[PDB]
């Protein structure tokens, strides 16, 4: 059977292909999050007009089926089709992450605590530079953006994407996007504290990595993170809503991370979310939202999806544990 | 025969108590203000820490609640007792009336079309004038915080109990919060309008009020709203969140207002607020929120609440509107 | 023949070449602006990083002498230059004119009296369309980025190259940066009031197009076959060309190929009141130059105002000249 | 016996009054800050046009004198009349000291290094525990507003008499006003390390000294101050003092009411230092108008309000020095 250990339910039946039509998802209740889909399909209609255009009728659809009632029960009484995701094991488990957008404390000017500067993006020939170099000085002062107060805060954002960077001085939050990256590939830094035998392989998660951070020294700490040669550069936006790959604004659990080549942007995702407690231990029972892909993510591929957990410390506790399984239905309407 | 023109439901029964102890609560679904809920919770928490201490007990199981999916059905594990209010006509149904927070147009000195003053307040003695007297002239130009564009937004302002101030110079929206008000009572002004003979009686709303001002005159204007000899005084809090008479920042459609003798400040209210199109017509279906008690009203009393929409022109016209009923159930504690 | 009404200067002769390097200006004391210009130079220094690597020296040298005290006579103890530019009529009369940036009220959606919309960048093919014909529908409704009360400050907005948009529901006010223009050049609106001859200022055309109806305000603003569009930095500084937050009189848009970006200019702007009026008095301002502007070039300069209505009143009068000084470090 | 280290002056003579009228002002040069005291103005007619109303003649004629060019040369031309004060030494010298708007990083609730309260206004007889008591727990967890991530910026923030709060999670700067006090003097904590024999006081040597010594040192320094500040939240205002007009960077001082009411148009020769806070020998002229108070502010004596930030911070704990000043009034 399928262990239940990360999440594993098999209550439906046994669907092999990418988009299994069925007749209506197996679920009790109406989605969490209703209108909170609303504000979700409002910013695609304003940030990107032709890919509400292209959506419209799925989304005027699904608002009718959640202000009448809501349970799965009753979607195909408007029109709607619900295609299952075969998943990892095709019996259908689809994996399910999660990454949120961090607040940072820093300075335009190094000072005190304030030693680890955060770069843009520089010409062709100084995006070669690894890390360990970045770190030694390979990338000149001109790119630098600010200093934070921590060089695991800087990683975490690097590996989230992006993050809003607060100056502590009165001006709002300029959010730092994704801009680009390094030549060199990303590596696993939680596999090297359980190669060397620091951490444990079952209690692998993002506390985990900052209490190490914590227990161990600087040169300690910049050594593990220089073992991702990969390198973030971001592009200052200036108190603006958090936007993925597609450009719009993302809201917390309302949207994923997605393949855009096998579910692309625009898509609406019904799913059972996992849930688990303070400590992520799976407690066994799940959540109903309905989410749309407008993200993309390197280590995003397949039957794969990243939540969008939110912004801040809790939504940065939430979104470390997710790397567990889940059923979800492609939504799409009769034509 | 039993009304159902106006949002009324009869198959719950007749209740008898005031709160009527319903195991499983008549819910088409679930809350689809998991966020805004939650998010009411910790404005609450931190604007009013002994409010919260005492219904922190029920906050966390409730929320506790919405994480298990929001299932209306499995919320007795959680403890949450729910207790159906009576309503109005003692079937269930209660009230729902709408009140929002309008953003006006203003400049500090009177200029071109800004020539309507917005008072702050005054002493004593100062506040017993009318408002037909203070349009004339009868309080110290000392006492003007502002000069707006629009008679009838600063008189619908003035019913609201507040608004945010737009200077249209770049600074943050100011909050002219409810100061007091003078020694005059309340009339409601859509009232003349059906005895003068100019607006029909069933054709009647907040809308046709903003329309009939742009269709008359100034001193047409000005001559009606001095029919309602009351007038409020506001206090600038400097771009602060809207706040209610409990003092805690009200969120939109996550928060009541109601009579603080029968349901008291920081209850839990579960209910089915009936749905209207754009032209405020009771199309037949409900809609569950979560929704707090925050705020007082001086026409909100016994089986009444007042439902704080929001922010803005959107807020307005959802709030000027409902005069309808629905189902609303006190969430407790164990008996 | 020989005005003064414009606060044109005699008191200095004529001037043989563009910048001629004085001794002590003739300006009048010390600087009001000290802080506002401390408050540009770091947001250059935060912004354009190569910018300030370049003029670090000319900022830091005129940021002891208004540390001391700021007297236009004793600035060599502080080691600064001052080459004065000259004018139209070499006496040193350096034009000012000025801008603003707009704070418009709209929707995302069209209701009531927001019926004009606010484009963005559009396809190749789609930048050839004039404003009638966009007026008209030339342009996809997916390029619309918000509707207007006014088909008036669109059209002010779209001569200062941005604005700000407040949509009224609290979100806070949207940028929208100048991100292109059509295939169509500029045509003046005043002109068009002198062939028929109707009416002189941006004070002077706003207050025409409230004497007149609609369609016969649409009619003169399609008289400029250029359309702007713009891109929302969502509720980002007030940037120009050099990509740096502007501060309220206190930088200036120009030639970029005789005043290049991040040039230190003290000025002499000269005054004038409610109506526009030259009293007679000036005032001493240290400004950068961080914009440009078609209609900006040579011995011209576009002041700065700011944000929002004040502003706009303040720089719709402005068409005057003073003297000006490009500080720079003593070799 | 006249001592010149301070900024003390003996050129202008000794006074016999506390004001004097001065045809001629002893100070050469010109308001460098006639941009940020105009905006005072504006501050003045909009938050308080009460005090503005009566006030207006002052100010109309320093504006009208600033639009004139500025030459301190001719204020008697504008209707100008310029007061002299003594100060501590009536050579024309008065005491300038200084203070500033810190903004501290602080949350909701106590989580890692924030384990700081920050307390709100109590009942009667919960103003009546001292400093000390108050940091073993005298007042309940339901008047503290905030946990900030270090003692001494609270003590610095109570010094100061407010503050803004940066949460750190995107809201806006909340603006922490003084809403009173506890029923304890003051006693400062320079005097105390004076005494000690630690010193070179400088209210920002104790930052460095702060940061030096661990957490119990430091509390058990700062238990010397028996005086509380409580305060009030704002939320994203304008840093506002006792008159309730927004303060302006070094456009406006604090004085003794009885002495200089508010509202009072005030040009200074502001004593100027380096980064080390040491008198260099120059001045700095600059137009100020009274609009708040203190509680060590009394007689010939102001607080020049510095501004906000860290920078305003460091500037205002090294003003201890000496400067002439007018009082700009209007001719009869
Ligand atoms: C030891 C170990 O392995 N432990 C595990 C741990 O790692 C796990 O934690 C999670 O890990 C995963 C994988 O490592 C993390 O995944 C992150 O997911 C996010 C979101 O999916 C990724 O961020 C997005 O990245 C994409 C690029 O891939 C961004 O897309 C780009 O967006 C820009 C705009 O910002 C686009 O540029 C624009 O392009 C237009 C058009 O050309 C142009 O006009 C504009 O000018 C231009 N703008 C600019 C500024 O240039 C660009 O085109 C587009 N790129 C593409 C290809 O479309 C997107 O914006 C990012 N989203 C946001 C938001 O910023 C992130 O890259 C990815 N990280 C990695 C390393 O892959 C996840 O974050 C992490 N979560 C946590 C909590 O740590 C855990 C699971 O919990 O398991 C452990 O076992
Ligand atoms: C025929 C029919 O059915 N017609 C329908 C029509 O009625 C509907 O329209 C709606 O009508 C109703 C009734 O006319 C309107 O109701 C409004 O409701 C709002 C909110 O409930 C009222 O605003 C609140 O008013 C209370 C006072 O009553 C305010 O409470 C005060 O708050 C201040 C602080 O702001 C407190 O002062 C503080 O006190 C503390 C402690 O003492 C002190 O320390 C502080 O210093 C001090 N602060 C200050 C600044 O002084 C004060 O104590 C407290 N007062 C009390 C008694 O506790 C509260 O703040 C207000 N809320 C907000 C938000 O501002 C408003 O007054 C009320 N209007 C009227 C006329 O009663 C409703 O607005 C209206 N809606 C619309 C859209 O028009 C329509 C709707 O569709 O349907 C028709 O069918
Ligand atoms: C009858 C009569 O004549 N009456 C008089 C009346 O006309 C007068 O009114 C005044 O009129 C004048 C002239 O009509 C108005 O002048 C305006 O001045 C402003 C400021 O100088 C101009 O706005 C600037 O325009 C420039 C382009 O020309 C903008 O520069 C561009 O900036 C963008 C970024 O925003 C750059 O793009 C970026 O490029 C980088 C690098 O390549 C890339 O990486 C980025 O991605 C990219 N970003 C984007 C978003 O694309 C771009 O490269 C750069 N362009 C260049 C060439 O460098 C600049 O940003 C604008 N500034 C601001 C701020 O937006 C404006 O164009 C100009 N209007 C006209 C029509 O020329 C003046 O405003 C007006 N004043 C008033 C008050 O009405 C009055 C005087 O009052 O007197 C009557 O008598
Ligand atoms: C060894 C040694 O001596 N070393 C030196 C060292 O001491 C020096 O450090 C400096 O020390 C001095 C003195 O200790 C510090 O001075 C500070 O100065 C500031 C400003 O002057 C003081 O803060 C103001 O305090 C007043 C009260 O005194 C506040 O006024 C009150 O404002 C509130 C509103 O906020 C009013 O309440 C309102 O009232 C209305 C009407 O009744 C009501 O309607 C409202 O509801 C109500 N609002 C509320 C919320 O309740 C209230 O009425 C009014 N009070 C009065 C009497 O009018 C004012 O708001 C404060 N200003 C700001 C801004 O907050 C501060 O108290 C004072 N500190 C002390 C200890 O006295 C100075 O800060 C310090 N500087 C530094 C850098 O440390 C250094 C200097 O370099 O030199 C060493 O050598």
């Amino acid at each position: 059977s399928k262990p239940t250990d990360r999440g594993q339910q098999y209550k439906d039946g046994k669907f092999t292909q990418p988009f299994s039509l069925v007749n209506q998802p197996d679920a009790v209740g109406a989605p969490i999050n209703a209108g909170d889909f609303a504000e979700q399909i409002n910013h695609i209609r304003n940030s990107s007009p032709r890919l509400y255009g292209n959506q419209s009728n799925v989304y005027n659809a699904v608002q009718e089926w959640l202000r009448a009632g809501g349970d799965t029960r009753n979607m195909r009484q408007f029109g709607i089709d619900a295609w299952q995701m075969e998943g990892a094991d095709n019996y259908g488990n689809v994996q399910f992450t999660g990454y949120y957008t961090p607040v940072i404390q820093a300075r335009h000017t190094r000072q005190g605590e304030f030693q680890y500067p955060i770069y843009r993006m520089p010409p062709k020939r100084g995006r070669l530079s690894s890390r360990a170099e970045i770190y030694a000085g390979a990338l000149s002062d001109k790119y630098i953006l600010a200093y934070s107060n921590s060089l695991m805060d800087n990683f975490i954002m690097d590996v989230q994407g992006s993050g809003y960077i607060d100056f502590g001085d009165g001006s709002p939050l300029n959010f730092f996007s994704y801009a680009g990256k390094n030549g060199h590939a990303y590596r696993s830094i939680g596999k090297v504290l359980i190669d060397r035998g620091e951490v444990k392989k079952e209690d692998m998660s993002m506390q985990a990595i900052r209490h190490w951070g914590e227990t161990h020294s600087e040169a300690e700490v910049r050594e593990l993170l220089e073992q991702n040669p990969s390198f973030v550069f971001f592009k200052p936006q200036s108190f603006a809503p958090v936007k993925g790959a597609s450009a719009v604004p993302l809201v917390g659990r309302a949207s994923v991370a997605s393949d855009r080549s096998i579910i692309p942007p625009g898509t609406t995702l019904i799913a059972e979310v996992p849930l688990l407690d303070n400590n992520g231990k799976f407690n066994g029972q799940y959540e109903l939202r309905l989410m749309v892909a407008l993200d993309v993510g390197g280590a995003i591929k397949g039957q794969h999806f990243a939540i969008y957990q939110g912004i801040g410390p809790e939504a940065g506790h939430r979104a470390g544990w997710y790397n567990h399984y889940g059923r979800v239905w492609v939504l799409k309407t009769a034509p």
